[PDB]
């Protein structure tokens, strides 16, 4: 609605491209670095320090330490996906639960129709329609991370008044083998 339109006018549109050096080896990062898909088997890649070696995650190339930013992600009909932001210093080696206290502010979909916010404990979301494009608002100084349906502007979830102390990266996670990719909408 009009509030979402006000916010998109205030917040700076971010041009997010995926960083292949961060992507778990089971992930396929597209050549234009806008899309991510899951491979049948892990790729033969180094275990460089930037790479998630357990979680099926990939980061954007640029992080945020200030300001108001937003980007939109086409999830389409994909039956499983989680997106949001995470701190630069999240645990990338070995499993960690993706939670705000561990530096992840994310939400998404499992099993086709189970929407969750990845809070601790996880919160189930009641969405009136399944989103096909999802917008992410980041307001660094106030500490707000918000998710919205990018087509009709309706609300999905707000993380409210977080105290950020690190740079923040867009983060993307996909677990399933299925033909629909995740694609970032360009700024
Ligand atoms: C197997 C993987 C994620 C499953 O995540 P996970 O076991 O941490 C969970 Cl089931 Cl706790 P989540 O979906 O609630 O985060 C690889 O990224």
């Amino acid at each position: 609605g009009a509030y979402n339109e006000w916010k998109k006018a205030l917040f700076k549109p971010a041009d997010v491209i995926l960083d292949p050096k961060t992507a778990n080896p089971i992930l396929l990062v597209s050549e234009d670095q806008r899309s991510v898909q899951r491979a049948k088997e892990p790729q033969d890649l180094p275990d460089n320090p930037e790479r998630f070696n357990w979680h099926y995650c990939v980061l954007g190339c640029e992080s945020f330490i200030s300001g108001r930013h937003y980007w939109e992600v086409e999830v389409g009909d994909r039956k499983e996906w989680h997106i949001g932001v995470c701190s630069k210093n999240v645990q990338r080696k070995g499993w960690v639960k993706m939670t705000p206290e561990n530096g992840f502010w994310t939400m998404g979909l499992t099993d086709g129709n189970k929407y969750r916010t990845l809070t601790e404990p996880r919160t189930n979301l009641k969405l009136p329609k399944p989103p096909k494009k999802v917008g992410v608002f980041l307001d660094y100084e106030t500490g707000d991370i918000s998710f919205y349906n990018a087509v009709d502007g309706s609300h999905i979830h707000t993380f409210l008044d977080v105290s950020f102390s690190e740079a923040l990266y867009p983060v993307f996670r996909i677990l399933t083998l299925e033909p629909t990719a995740l694609t970032i909408c360009p700024a």
